[PDB]
């Protein structure tokens, strides 16, 4: 029942939650440089992004 706004705010205080959301945050922050070593952080994208709906919601979601 709980949504994201939920966990998102226990998940900062937590902490590691906390850095895991920030996974969107981070990936423009590597941006920055522009060099993103392509290879290994490049292919990551195959399965990178599912962690939006796994941690966006805590376990006790139907989701």
């Amino acid at each position: 029942a709980l949504e994201n706004l939920v966990v998102l705010n226990a998940a900062s205080v937590a902490g590691a939650h906390g850095i895991l959301s920030f996974l969107v945050f981070f990936s423009a922050a590597w941006y920055i440089k522009g060099r993103l070593a392509p290879g290994a952080a490049y292919a990551f994208y195959g399965v990178w992004p599912l962690l939006l709906l796994l941690l966006a919601l805590p376990p006790r979601a139907y989701a």
